């Protein structure tokens, strides 16, 4: 059962739609897109309140971006947020 990622974007905060978003701005500011850099991600979890490596940063990236493409987009940015409250225990 993999919906409760999606219930949980169904019905989020606006705390959280501008908790990444803030991040998500500043990151895709040179960006056109709509998505910020994966490999640039290291300036955002230490934002969010985590300081990992590059190798390490890069696995969850991966993780949680379903398509791989080297940016985090708004849905996968928020999705992460849930990713580590629940998704194994
Ligand atoms: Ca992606």
């Amino acid at each position: 059962m993999n919906d409760i990622y999606k219930a949980a974007v169904e019905q989020l905060t606006d705390e959280q739609k501008n908790e990444f978003k803030a991040a998500f701005d500043i990151f895709i500011q040179d960006a056109e897109d709509g998505c910020i850099s994966t490999k640039e991600l290291g300036k955002v979890m230490r934002m969010l309140g985590q300081n990992p490596t590059p190798e390490e940063l890069q696995e969850m990236i991966d993780e949680v971006d379903e398509d791989g493409s080297g940016t985090v987009d708004f849905d996968e940015f928020l999705v992460m947020m849930v990713r580590c409250m629940k998704d194994d225990s």
